[PDB]
């Protein structure tokens, strides 16, 4: 008798994630008054 039973199992299960975000916000308020006055504003978020 010469039984030779053999088995091989291989699993490769790879997962990958890609995530990239940019946000830009800007506000530039202002006001003018003729007495005289001036206002200026800037925002860069």
């Amino acid at each position: 008798e010469d039984d030779l039973k053999t088995d091989f199992y291989k699993d490769l299960t790879s997962l990958g994630h890609n995530e990239n975000q940019q946000g830009s916000f800007s506000s530039q308020g202002g006001s003018s008054f003729s007495y005289s006055s001036k206002r200026s504003e800037n925002i860069n978020h």
